[PDB]
């Protein structure tokens, strides 16, 4: 009520942190501002979580991060409520050596293209470069990393014509400039550029992992601001989505008085398949609870009870009813915009043959006062559920020309989603309890 | 000898018990009148299974059953003896809204295949329907299943011409009947069918998850009777004969003065690659092995050790020699009806480079009396002994015109299959011995 | 009302009576339980019929059967009312040599599809054999038939691969075995099979002409059970429906007090094009009318002027609205199940440019409270109309997936069908007579 933006604060979100990089540090910041403790993945959390439990967070490779509250009195009996999103999003990387030598005085990268064999969409659009960068003071042996964005700068862009097509129209070195790793690899000026957003030196740059993305804002949009356009919202709006719930929902909880374990993870490399360390089947997830519980307790913990009362909302976005293509959709298996989160339906795939999972969601918005639509036709949904052997509901926000370079959203679906997601936290255990041996 | 009809039995079952509900649920019924004990899989079983061991079973998600036999003697070093099996077959299953209006009078219903694109096979066919139902009756809040089967009423059926074509031919809403939460998913007739074989009002229906199969009961057959015609038969013929013979092996074991671990488990979701919490890959068989060493005994218990000494019977159907396509079989390497037990092997594929489990199958045949055939060219085996590292071999009962709606195979199949499985049992540890640390 | 089934009686008819040896031996032991008596074709019949007229059938080869009543007083001008439809159907046929040598052990037989380029339709299916045997006792000179049928045993099946493809998977000769006509023609077992079903010896038997069918029965269909699906509805449905209202009309006939006559005449090899003995073109309808007319009176008849006030109802199927391709069928041009009588009209074929007989069928239904519907767009009607110079209507009972293995229709089709035909005999003439010289 009036709070539906919110769309905007989702707008400034994706605007700010371009790379999957800015993501799950700007969750990071978040989450540790609302009392959350980060957890290093390589050290044993023994004697870091005790009795009381608590709020917590851990990230794998940058990309890939953990937030979850944990009760003081949590059991294997009661399960975890998770909810599983990915952050990697379509984009144009710069390769390893990006570096092309001038085509008739224009300057160029090498780059590829992440997740597809991208569209006619990427043409033509203003690209920011921004990502990570690897680097080492001088007189130091410590590798550390910063985060760099020339947003609004767009530093270049892929020409139509009004890896050979799809390229891109972007003094003397110094000696110190030289001793860079990277020297030969890209061209100096890029360096340089790179180098003074970061506020390092050239010869201290170790490597670099650096995305081309559009640098247009969100808007809200239509005649009425029914709709949202941005770049990168599958899944990025799911994600923020998740997180902003848990965030609300993590508020009203004394860890003391909690006998919940509660969730939001969120994988990369989902556009890529999932099989690696940071994807969904990198398991993260099941590495935090299997810590967690043992650190927590002296007793042992039986996992296979843990995943056997749990729920996992294995959330990605599905298609929002396109009307210029009416043919590829399913009469009365198609969401619209502004209604609510959707369930992902498929009678091959994961879901078929478990209707439990989707009375349960149904069950939690009738009790929230929230809507479900539906739609029916490396995912991690699928993977999570066969890792884990809990119970897992795919569903998410809907929206238009999902991988696209900028596509649509209802303006009141962050909110509706943010909604659900803090209603799912508030009940799921209980609504699940109904459903007894099911 | 005379008794090798058990293929009656075997028809029967199948007829009965159309959708893996009922099958899994008519495998708990037979178990538990010959004394094994259900485990909720919700539930710690450390204090349900003692020193002694005993007679087990365990259910996921109405679709995935594991029954064991846990003998008191039993220790890491003696490993587990499994056979693994699928129960889902290929079907046509109710959309979750079904919901067509009217195409001139006739009432349809919207339907997805599973398992596959499904064949000119199933047009002209009568279909029942039939399932799980979910409900939850008035002022309570437990949701309850129900079992649901119009056999012998063919409901609907898909006509040829003499989801656009491959569709069904088939007063006003009480109140009460709009407050049930499927009242616009679902045609009212329909639910009012449902709803009356259940036993339980409209309103009180919460989801479904129903599917239409082939009411045609099965038929011996042939001019002298070598075949047996049926519906399903893949893979809930290898299913039937690896329970029975489990059943058939557990009479003459008093697990007190046991020292083996045995077990038969049915996956859900093998027509669909697997990657489900209720197929192979969703660890049923591992999770019901780690928890039953853990609660057996207080000593800590090797896993590694137990799977390293354990053999896996991959069991799915394999292709009979059709006399129409003589092309397409491998001289030397097809099977025939009425023989034996059939062993999967493919130059590529995962037995590939495993020598040894063969030569155990075939001395387990030659020590019970069996015979065994020969068949080179998401499945389970692959799945399971990458999960386990324990030695795994395809193998099982051949059946000609595999997923079509009605199959055929040897009359004296189910008896044979049951044989060889039941003589597994028996034999797999005491032959296992002699390949010592190969 | 209630006895509409009759549909159950329609089913157990096509169950019992596979081949069309079958069929018109079943209506031949109708009729003459209901007093009509047999001609021999190879008889003159002068002295058979009198001037009292009567009820009488006559049969050519087993298959073309003829039903009539002749009225006392009849004379030219009264016309005859015709019932034609046809009673052979779509099968598999047995090879006049079906001696296959075995495939890898499996039994199998020449056969050979009759009436079409069959249908994938037809694969998978249970069938039956069955037909007509020729045998001669031994130490006789007469050569005789028996009717053979193996249901409910299936003997055999075409598989689907999971006169090449289309074939079938299915203890010395005696010296007396070798001395049959057929030894070499056949494999000992189907004939030492057929021999027992007959009651006679292999050395006995001369000749057969055996079909493969389906030998699933038919069934009561559809959730409100407004559907029956059976094998061989064309044209067994109307053959059925009209000799049962031709019976129940011959009920309250005294054949002293009609001035009528009226048959139906059911004919072979309509699905071969009619032109053989047997078939429409053939002519026995003709004959019987020439043979009864002069056998029962004295004086010379006209032929010219009984065909010239005749009506003929050319009895075949119509297609039922298929609501899964709607583009193929013409707007108020398609008939529905359980409503009545279908006419078929075409733009070309020969009822176009003949209002009158339309008109004719619609003053009978309006007379008897039926229904018409309409269908427009080797077959009888224009065979026998331009045969006979009689007007000729063509209509039937529709039905959806003719020639298919196995059909459907309405539930309330059969009634439907006999009320019209039973409705036809009893105001024909009365209705025809208002058309006057048209």
């Amino acid at each position: 009520h009036n709070y539906e933006d919110i769309a905007q604060e989702f707008i400034d979100f994706i605007y700010k942190n371009p790379t999957t990089y800015h993501v799950v540090s700007f969750f990071a910041e978040l989450l540790d501002k609302h009392n959350f403790k980060y957890l290093s993945e390589k050290s044993n959390w023994q004697d870091s979580i005790g009795e009381d439990g608590g709020k917590f967070y851990t990230i794998r490779n940058g990309t890939n991060l953990s937030a979850f509250i944990l009760g003081k009195n949590w059991r294997a009996e009661k399960g975890v409520g998770v909810i599983g999103s990915h952050v990697d999003a379509l984009t144009v990387k710069l390769k390893p050596v990006s570096f092309k030598d001038t085509a008739e005085g224009y300057g160029r990268i090498a780059v590829a293209p992440y997740g597809g064999t991208l569209n006619e969409l990427w043409l033509d659009r203003d690209l920011g470069i921004g990502g990570r960068l690897l680097y080492k003071k001088k007189g130091t042996n410590e590798i550390k990393s910063a985060l760099v964005d020339s947003t609004p700068l767009p530093v270049c862009r892929i020409p139509s014509l009004a890896k050979e097509d799809q390229t891109i129209p972007v003094e003397p070195p110094t000696d110190d400039e030289k001793k860079s790793p990277l020297f030969g690899k890209h061209c100096i000026h890029l360096l340089r550029y790179v180098a003074k957003l970061a506020g390092v030196e050239v010869s201290e740059l170790i490597q670099m992992d650096l995305d081309l993305f559009d640098v247009q804002k969100g808007t809200i949009g239509g005649i009425g601001k029914h709709f949202l356009f941005a770049p990168r919202l599958d899944d990025r709006l799911c994600s923020f989505a998740a997180m902003i719930a848990l965030i609300c929902y993590a508020k009203d909880v004394n860890t003391e008085e909690s006998d919940l374990f509660s969730t939001v993870t969120l994988y990369d490399n989902e556009e890529i398949g999932s099989l690696t360390r940071q994807g969904a089947k990198g398991g993260l997830l099941e590495s935090v609870v299997e810590r967690s519980s043992s650190a927590f307790t002296k007793k042992p913990v039986d996992l296979h009870t843990v995943w056997a009362n749990s729920i996992i909302l294995s959330a990605d976005v599905n298609h929002l009813y396109n009307p210029n293509f009416p043919e590829v959709y399913l009469k009365n298996h198609f969401p619209v915009p502004n209604v609510g989160i959707t369930l992902s339906l498929d009678p091959n795939g994961h879901m078929a043959t478990d209707v439990v999972g989707t009375a349960l969601v149904e069950e939690l918005a009738r009790r929230n006062g929230d809507k479900v639509q539906y739609f029916q036709i490396g995912t991690i949904g699928p993977s999570l559920a066969s890792q884990t052997g809990a119970r897992t509901i795919d569903l998410g926000i809907a929206q238009l020309s999902m991988h696209s370079i900028r596509a649509a959203t209802g303006s009141k679906d962050v909110g509706l989603g943010v909604k659900f997601f803090n209603g799912f936290f508030k009940h799921w255990r209980s609504v699940y309890d109904e459903f007894g041996e099911l």
